[PDB]
């Protein structure tokens, strides 16, 4: 139904150290909430994240939510624009209901630019910040944390103060973001001895970080394709091949 608690921890997320020191607060706001009520503080009630895809986005709120030990929900994104004129959201108006039950907890809302610009479809919208602004208890520390691609576009009304009053950017990892993730998903894999990671981390270049660790896997299930046991530099040079976005018309 309502539960899912996260085993990923910061680790998990290579680069991006500072990105994430923006979003320790919030991971000491759910552990500790006792020690600013009892000091009388106001913790936010919401964290931005935006950048490209594939980047951490997700990862780190579940890191957040990990290294806290608190639960994590989730909020379909592209959900909430494939429903009708009827039954639709009203899984904001549980999910918060779930939330502020188990709480301390947190509401991650990935590519909420998608129900942020009919009887729809700020009907899922203009709800959110219902359930957001109140309603009938400030004591449970509950935080929301969206995700966006295209910020540009982000509805106006989110970030007025009380919101997403705050935020956390981080884009594609650099050269070193890219050898970091290529090291962090390069463990538990069969390698070749002539693995340049280096090297591969600079024919990867303005790549996502999903699609590095894709690159990998893609590099290695080529490896056992032609049965060849090692996953050589050749394989990963042969991936970076799906590094085509492909034509969208
Ligand atoms: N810095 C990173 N370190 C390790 N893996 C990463 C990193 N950034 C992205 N990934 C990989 O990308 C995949 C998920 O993409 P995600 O970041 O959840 O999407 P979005 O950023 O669009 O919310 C994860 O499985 C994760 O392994």
């Amino acid at each position: 139904i309502n539960a899912e608690k996260p085993n990923v921890r910061f680790k998990d997320m290579a680069g991006n150290e500072e990105a994430k020191e923006e979003v320790v607060e919030i991971v000491d706001f759910l552990k500790y909430p006792e020690r600013y009520a009892n000091l009388g503080a106001k913790i936010p009630k919401g964290v931005l994240l935006v950048g490209p895809p594939g980047t951490g986005k997700t990862l780190l709120a579940k890191a957040v939510a990990g290294e806290a030990h608190v639960p994590f929900f989730s909020m379909g994104g592209s959900s909430f624009i494939e429903m009708f004129v009827g039954l639709g959201a009203s899984r904001v108006r549980d999910l918060f209901e779930t939330a502020k039950k188990q709480a301390p907890s947190i509401i991650f809302i990935d590519e909420i630019d998608a129900i942020g610009k009919n009887d729809e479809r700020e009907q899922t919208l203009n709800q959110l910040l219902a359930e957001m602004d109140g309603f009938g208890s400030e004591n449970a520390p509950v935080i929301v944390l969206a995700a966006t691609n295209r910020p540009e576009i982000l509805d106006p009304a989110l970030m007025r103060p009380g919101r997403f009053d705050r935020q956390v950017l981080v884009d594609k990892p650099d050269f070193n973001g890219r050898v970091e993730i290529l090291k962090v998903h390069i463990k538990g894999v069969k390698l070749a001895n002539d693995v340049n990671l280096q090297e591969v981390a600079k024919l990867t270049a303005g790549l996502a970080g999903a699609d590095l660790a894709n690159i990998i896997n893609e590099a290695a299930l080529l490896a056992g394709r032609n049965n060849q046991k090692e996953v050589r530099q050749q394989h990963l040079k042969e991936a970076v091949e799906r590094g085509i976005a492909g034509l969208e018309k």
